[PDB]
């Protein structure tokens, strides 16, 4: 992770609260480059030397990722206090709230483009053996061009989690695929809560009955079928991320196939 001199950083508003400190919007103005907006995670005060380490481990993990659909680490501030992790700032914020605010205002092909971007980011993570464990629309940021970037904001996410990961903590890329299917439903439903206001126990019960979420209004049948593929109880039968990307690319190539609705 690139070390950023704190003199190049300005904090403009606190937008959240993490496990070790704050989340802020700010500005980064490095000597040679233009000034950009950044999101900042902070860690300050009387943290143990361990907590600092645990805090900075996140930046070491993120620094491995370079993909257009994965949030981009700008760098870290570690030679001064507060300790900080900086990423790019995404104009449209989190995907779930973005879609709820803009309910019905995107075409199927636009939504499929978002889903394809998310799937490509996940294919990249799976290829380097990184299991996300909390893939959900709330963890996906949207830029001004509608590009979706997988992120992880930390925290119980029962309703996005594959049954084997709930029961036995077996988290794999295949359980991420289950979560991806939920994200597909969130997107095509313009940010409805998975399983509505069913309790967590109601959700586990429904899945055990072999129930699966229905096609959202106006959702092409082929997209809902791909959701059903992601939600197979047998994790080995779920498509892998490259197969998901290929399936979405076929729909983009053959848009008439997106006209078939329930
Ligand atoms: C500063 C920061 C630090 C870490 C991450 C983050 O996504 N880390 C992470 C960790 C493990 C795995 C992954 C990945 F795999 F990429 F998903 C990402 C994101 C950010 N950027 C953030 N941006 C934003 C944000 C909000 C509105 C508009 N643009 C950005 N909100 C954030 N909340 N939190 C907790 C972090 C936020």
């Amino acid at each position: 992770a690139k070390e950023i001199d704190v003199s190049y950083v300005k904090i403009e508003e606190v937008i959240g609260a993490g496990e070790f400190g704050e989340v802020c919007r700010g500005r980064l103005k490095a000597p040679g480059k233009k000034e950009s907006c950044v999101a900042i995670k902070t860690l300050k005060g009387g943290y143990t030397e361990r907590q600092r380490r645990e805090f900075l481990s996140e930046a070491s993990i993120m620094g491995q990722f370079e993909h257009p659909n994965i949030i981009r680490l700008e760098g870290v501030v570690t030679n001064s206090m507060p300790v900080m992790i900086l990423t790019e700032f995404m104009e449209n914020g989190a995907l779930d709230s973005f879609l709820r605010l803009n309910d019905g205002q995107f075409t199927v092909i636009q939504l499929v483009g978002m889903l394809r971007g998310i799937a490509s980011g996940m294919r990249y993570l799976a290829e380097m053996s990184y299991v996300h464990r909390d893939l959900a629309a709330r963890n996906i940021l949207v830029n001004s061009n509608l590009v979706c970037k997988v992120s992880d904001f930390g925290l119980i996410p029962i309703r996005w989690t594959a049954p084997e990961a709930i029961a036995f903590r077996k988290f794999t890329s295949a359980s991420d695929v289950w979560s991806y299917g939920i994200v597909m439903w969130e997107v095509m439903s313009f940010g409805e809560r998975p399983y509505w206001d069913m309790s967590n126990q109601d959700v586990i019960n429904a899945i055990e009955q072999d129930y699966r979420l229905p096609p959202p209004p106006d959702c092409p049948t082929s997209l809902h079928q791909l959701m059903l593929d992601c939600w197979q109880k047998d994790r080995n039968a779920r498509p892998r991320f490259p197969q998901i990307v290929s399936a979405l690319d076929k729909m983009i190539r053959n848009p008439a196939s997106l006209k078939i609705v329930a």
